[PDB]
């Protein structure tokens, strides 16, 4: 066998000297950055002055020398939305490629009625980038319901001439505006106007980001043949006044990551030095663009073979970006001006400042690194821009620097820097169509200042252009933009001629960071820190994590029974690793039933002296365990990669995941616990494989630290990380007599849960095993005559529904991520993709495509994408089912899986396409996706069809528009939702976790009432309130007014009062998302009363909630409930038979202990859900206004919203 970690992330080549300073730098504290660029960027005053001068007399011919779009609005007084609905309907119009075809649709049937009738994909896809044109603000989603009554009204005032208008507008944009030409021909021939006045071109051909090998051939054969006419018209003229291209290398494969360096410089390279060849042949410039910070240093790699690659000698035409908002920019250069020295190329290098800001503050956020990989003030840019400059002009001889900007200050500075002594080829600068040639129209030309300037020029289709215009419209249209400066009145001539350099030496702290902008470990401020993960981008993090985790997998890993007067033998067993079960991670000794039920008397005999520890104290723990763990995450990745069979990526998310249950329950015990919040006793917690060390961890954290002595039944395929795990805990301060671990089979588990002193279980893993343990638990009570609590976590048939206003490659990435990430072994995971007929194939195409590019294989590499399932018998029944689909005619599409897979447990990543949501009948815990098609008008019976599997965990939606997020969100039964944006990894404390139905009990594991529940009085949890009142409970209220029960209708208004129902909140959490919070009702809450003022009481909690209810018929109290209000009547039904008239969500039951006991098994003797059951005596509902609690009477939702979905960041626009 292969050793482990032995190939796991290798370089592609040595890290040279200049190569390592570059690594040193990649999230370097902004302090530490700025000094050395404000020293490089240092001027004379003399030559201060002289650019301020340059830079005044720039900005005044820029405002001396009125928008289309402004004028249209202006003309027919059009309202903002009905600007932007109008160049939505224009550009529809636009997608008639007959002119007289259009312009009778427009006179005949557009201006004189319904639009809509004449135009499966709304008009309105792309309004928010229309938004951004007409209003210069991003809005992320669209209401397409006022852009429509916008489209209407404008339409009925103005008719067929506003039409025409929008119509010329629009097709001027797009064809002349945002691009040069629609195609390379077109943009050739329109540019021969300003080369004649002394610019140049590179063309930028618009590709970006493939997603599948076949949308990497287009952009290669699109980059072919636009240098074949750019070289044509080039004719000669050279690399400096003739035309170039551009080129992004995420265009040329669709796996351009570290992760895949191998298959980059294996695949992706080649096609480069073949274009580069071509391009050397026609003498013009061929320009790498940069893309985002992760792919920097491996650009470099094909920079540098490049450059070093004799085939390609005698051109000096290859170019490249560097990025002056990232802290590496400097030391890049210092590489790059080196590589140009060492191979004798002119590297033409295209100093910008950076088009992806936003996204790089979101992913180094949602990564929890240590800083950010670009500064966070837009000054600190600026200042790294001219110290950049600085540097690549002092080397004119082996580098042409080009500089690309729209800023006029920035450009003064580097004219008189550059000094007096110019020529052609010495220098440039650069701008964007469109966009830069106002200001460098005052300097091109012996008139102006006589410097050259390359106009980057898209060049594209409507769909082309339009599928990244966003992100090209912040670029100059951020609140700290130059051009957006420019065109504010409110800014004078002297804001904008502020020199940065000297602004910035003059702050009280250099360099400091962005006030408003969190580092990752800030998130959630006072509250708690953030855990921290690794950046696999980075080669010294890679390095050490190879050693680590080849360290770790020498280790003798070990799990025993740790009772709490020591280790206990038993039966021992070898743990193998799942991707080979050569590779023998260590030795379980497993627990047997006699030592099982030990363990439960000697937690009962210490729980006494475990609650004693004050909750802060317990708490305190729970941190230290969270340092410790991260501190150990290395070696802790290294044994869930070999025992659990995880990627080294999901391994990192999972010990976040943990550290992050510690951290998040020890400080909800700091808002809540006190003295009254009594444990409930001896706490059972049963762990899945899936999350080995982050489920294992959270359910004993909170057991714990709610004051419980813990019985920890680790999965029996993963016990060595869960060994880990006490030991950390331990170590941390938790006494042994209050953490115990048995490992072993479900016997263990079993009898764990049957033991008389088990005073509630923690289940997560199958219904089927749930619903066991719940049988188990319905022959007992608690020594108060009480059901035992129960939390099961138990899964999904979770679907994400995709209409034709989403964008295919976001939604492929988040499908590929949602159902393979992990081998579809997330309880989370994507199980059934519904996509909208219009745009099923294309997305079906691109989905497939994707499925092919995955790397399935041991995950002690990190180019393997999935890894293996957790067993043979895992393997065995997820085959079955796709050989069960496969016979019934459905088709199968499957990646090929290598030989080494053989010595594992393997599944390849399968897309199954189904007729209907009902041919899915089993949960299949695989890398399965199955695929169904729906019509547009079917959307709301969809739904309804996800909601009737009777499950309720993860549920996606890409959409951009209002009217169908608040659509499926409203009527979707689950407990996550994720907006544009994948359905996997929550995060505690930002998605609390945990569904409804057939998925769980709740209450949700990272949320704020997961506490509550393992306790025998709850406490009132953070922000847990609500101002709404349900109005069937006021009704209901008035009705017992009316009938005399005074004291009920009391205790009525007071449950209005106490319900948290209707509470709804946002939690903090990354840049670019919103995560909201909400209490809805649970549904219908199954009623066993005793006493007419029982059932009273019953009603009250549950009508205060929101649930309608089914009252149990054999109680005889019908005549208690006479004259009942409509309102209440609609929420009430009374059941003979509970089976026939589930589901229900939950149960109230009144009675003695054997009453209680009684109606406890024949509730779990319902099929369907479990459910979470509260009992009360009679005289405990006389006694205690709290019998029944109505924590427990609510459902918890969360939902997530991709905000920068539609291209940027909104609120980030207003950071700077
Ligand atoms: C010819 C040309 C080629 C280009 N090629 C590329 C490319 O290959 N790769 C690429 O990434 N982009 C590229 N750009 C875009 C460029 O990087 C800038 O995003 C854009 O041109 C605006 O910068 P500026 O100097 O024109 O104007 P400015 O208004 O001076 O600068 C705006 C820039 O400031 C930065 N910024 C804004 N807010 C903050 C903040 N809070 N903290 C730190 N920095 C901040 C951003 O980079 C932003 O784009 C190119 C631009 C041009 C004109
Ligand atoms: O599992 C064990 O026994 C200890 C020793 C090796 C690493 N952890
Ligand atoms: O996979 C997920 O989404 C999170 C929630 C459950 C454990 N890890």
């Amino acid at each position: 066998a292969p050793a482990p970690f032995a190939d796991f992330a290798p370089p592609v080549r040595p890290q040279s000297t200049l190569r390592r300073a570059i690594t040193a730098a990649y999230r370097r504290p902004e302090t530490e950055c700025l000094p050395p660029l404000v020293e490089a960027a240092t001027q004379s005053k003399e030559i201060r002055d002289a650019a301020a001068s340059t830079a005044r007399k720039l900005i005044e011919a820029l405002r001396g020398k009125g928008s289309g779009v402004e004028g249209l609005v202006q003309e027919y007084s059009l309202s903002s939305q009905e600007g932007v609905a109008l160049m939505c309907l224009a550009e529809a119009l636009l997608r008639i490629p007959d002119t007289a075809t259009r312009d009778a649709l427009i006179r005949d049937k557009i201006a004189d009625g319904n639009w809509k009738s004449h135009l499966s994909r709304s008009l309105f896809v792309n309004a928010a980038t229309w938004g951004l044109v007409v209003t210069g603000k991003l809005t992320s989603t669209v209401n397409d319901r006022s852009l429509a009554a916008a489209l209407t009204r404008l339409i009925s005032r103005c008719g067929e001439p506003v039409i025409r208008r929008g119509v010329d507008m629009a097709m001027r944009m797009m064809g002349e505006q945002f691009v040069t030409g629609e195609t390379i021909r077109e943009a050739l021939k329109r540019s021969k106007e300003l080369e004649e006045k002394g610019f140049s071109y590179s063309y930028d051909m618009l590709g970006e980001a493939a997603t599948t090998a076949a949308d990497a051939e287009r952009y290669y054969r699109d980059y072919e043949s636009a240098i074949h006419a750019i070289g044509k018209a080039s004719a000669g003229r050279g690399i400096y006044e003739g035309p170039g291209i551009s080129i992004k290398l995420s265009a040329l494969h669709p796996r351009y990551s570290r992760a895949q360096a191998a298959r980059v410089m294996g695949e992706l390279l080649p096609r480069v030095k073949a274009l580069a060849l071509l391009a050397k042949n026609y003498d013009i410039g061929l320009n790498i663009d940069a893309e985002e910070a992760d792919r920097l240093e491996l650009s470099l790699d094909l920079l540098e073979v490049l450059c070093l690659d004799g085939d390609l000698s005698g051109w000096n035409g290859m170019g490249f970006v560097v990025q002056a908002y990232g802290k590496r920019c400097p030391f890049v250069l210092d590489f790059i001006i080196d590589l140009a020295r060492r191979s004798g190329r002119r590297i033409m290098v295209r100093l910008v400042k950076g088009a992806y800001w936003d996204a790089e503050i979101k992913r180094a956020q949602l990564d929890g690194l240590a800083d950010f990989p670009v500064f966070t003030r837009k000054i600190h840019t600026d200042v790294s821009y001219i110290a950049c400059a600085a540097k690549l002009l002092a080397a004119t001889d082996v580098v042409f620097p080009q500089f690309a900007t729209h800023n006029a200050q920035t450009l003064a500075a580097i004219y008189h820097m550059a000094g007096k002594d110019f020529h052609v080829g010495k220098y440039e600068f650069q701008c964007l169509h469109g966009m830069g040639e106002p200001l460098y129209e005052e300097v091109v030309g012996r008139g102006k200042l006589d410097r050259p300037c390359r106009i980057y020029a898209p060049v594209g289709t409507h769909e082309t252009l339009l599928a990244y215009l966003v992100r090209r419209l912040l670029e100059n249209g951020a609140n700290s933009s130059f051009v957006h400066r420019i065109n504010d009145p409110k800014v004078s001539i002297d804001e904008l001629i502020a020199d940065p350099v000297e602004v910035v030496r003059a702050m009280p702290v250099v360099g400091a960071k962005h006030d408003r902008i969190a580092l990752p470990a800030e998130l959630f401020g006072d509250a708690r820190t953030n855990s921290a993960g690794l950046d696999l981008s980075n080669e010294e993090t890679l390095a050490s994590l190879t050693e680590a985790l080849r360290e770790s997998a020498a280790m003798k890993w070990t799990a025993l029974p740790q009772l709490a007067t020591g280790p206990a033998a038993g039966e021992t067993r070898t743990v193998l690793n799942p991707g080979d079960h050569r590779d023998v991670v260590g030795s379980v000794t497993e627990t047997s039933e006699e030592d099982a039920r030990r363990a439960v008397r000697l937690a009962a005999d210490a729980a006494p002296d475990w609650a004693a520890v004050p909750p802060s104290e317990r708490a305190a723990c729970l941190d230290r365990a969270a340092e410790l763990m991260q501190a150990r995450m290395p070696t802790l990745l290294g044994l869930i990669i070999r025992e659990a069979g995880k990627s080294a990526l999901n391994a990192i998310a999972e010990v976040r995941e943990a550290i992050d249950f510690l951290r998040y329950y020890a400080e909800q015990t700091r808002r809540t616990l006190g003295p009254g919040h009594g444990p409930l006793g001896p706490i059972v917690c049963i762990s899945p494989w899936n999350f080995p060390l982050a489920i294992f961890t959270g359910q004993i954290a909170a057991a714990l630290v709610a004051g419980n002595p813990v019985l920890a039944k680790p999965a029996e395929e993963t016990p060595l990380i869960a060994a880990e795990g006490v030991r950390i805990l331990r170590e941390a301060g938790i006494p042994a007599s209050a953490l115990q671990l048995l490992p072993g089979d479900g016997r263990v588990g079993a009898a764990l849960v049957a033991a008389a002193e088990t005073a509630g279980v923690m289940f997560t893993g199958s219904t089927e095993v749930a619903r066991l343990i719940q049988a188990q638990l319905a022959d007992r009570l608690s020594p108060a005559g009480r059901p035992i609590p129960l939390i099961a976590e138990t899964g999904g048939q979770n679907a994400m529904i995709v209409d034709s206003s989403a964008l295919a490659e976001q939604v492929v990435g988040d499908v590929i991520t949602s159902a393979f990430d992990s081998a579809g072994q997330r309880c989370s995971a994507l199980r059934v993709l519904c996509l909208q007929e219009d745009v099923a194939d294309r997305i079906l195409t691109m989905l497939k495509g994707a499925l092919h590019e995955l790397h399935i294989g041991r995950t002690d590499r990190l180019s393997v994408d999935v890894g293996p399932v957790i067993t043979s018998e895992a393997k065995d029944n997820i085959e079955k089912h796709i050989e069960r689909m496969r016979g019934l005619g459905r088709k199968v599409e499957q990646i090929g899986l290598a030989s080494e897979t053989g010595v594992g447990t393997f599944v390849p990543p399968t897309i199954i396409e189904l007729e209907k949501l009902s041919d899915l009948q089993r949960e299949v815990f695989g890398p399965v996706l199955h695929v169904i098609r729906y019509r547009r008008d079917d959307l709301d019976r969809l739904v309804d069809d996800v909601n009737a599997t009777g499950y309720g965990l993860t549920f996606g939606l890409h959409t951009r528009l209002d009217e169908t997020i608040a659509h499926v969100t409203s009527r979707i039964k689950a407990g996550n939702l994720y907006i544009n944006r994948n359905i996997i990894g929550a995060v505690v404390g930002v998605q609390p976790f945990g569904g409804r139905g057939l998925s769980g009990t709740g209450p949700k594991a990272g949320g704020p009432l997961y506490l509550g529940r393992l306790v025998t009085t709850a406490p009132v949890p953070p922000q847990h309130s609500s101002v709404h009142t349900d109005p069937v409970l006021l009704d209901f209220a008035k009705w017992l007014d009316g009938k005399g029960a005074r004291a009920e209708a009391e205790a009525a208004r007071n449950a209005g009062s106490s319900s948290a129902l209707g509470l709804d909140l946002e939690l903090p959490g990354p840049v670019g998302e919103r995560n909201l919070y909400t209490l809805h009702a649970r549904g219908r809450i199954l009623l066993v009363p005793a006493t007419e003022s029982g059932l009273y009481h019953q009603l009250a909690a549950a009508l205060a909630t929101g649930n309608s209810v089914a009252i149990d018929a054999a109680s005889g109290l019908q005549a208690s409930l006479k004259n009942l209000p409509q309102t209440v009547g609609l929420r009430v039904s009374w059941s003979k038979d509970w089976a026939a008239d589930g589901p229900f969500a939950g149960a109230l039951v009144e009675g003695d202990a054997e009453r209680i006991r009684a109606v406890n098994k024949a509730i779990a003797a319902l099929p369907g859900p479990l459910l979470l059951v509260q009992a009360a005596s009679s005289g405990e509902i006389a006694r205690n206004p709290d019998a029944y609690c109505l924590n427990w009477l609510v459902e918890e939702v969360s939902a997530s919203i991709n905000t920068a979905a539609a291209g940027g960041n909104a609120s980030l626009m207003a950071i700077g």
